[PDB]
């Protein structure tokens, strides 16, 4: 699961792979370290796959 995140997401001036973060609590909340240079549809696939949210009605 999160190995896909560690593959796709990247640490970034040398594009290295990321750290593949998880969830927190201090209920709960999730968190992912991405870089500023990530692809758009890659970001959509990550968001709607791993987090897996429904279609929102308004932003």
């Amino acid at each position: 699961l999160a190995s896909w995140i560690k593959e796709n997401i990247k640490k970034k001036v040398r594009e290295t792979p990321t750290d593949a973060f998880g969830d927190i609590s201090f209920k709960t909340g999730k968190y992912v370290r991405v870089s500023s240079d990530t692809s758009c549809e890659n970001l959509y696939q990550l968001m709607t796959e791993q987090w897996k949210l429904r279609s929102p009605n308004l932003l």
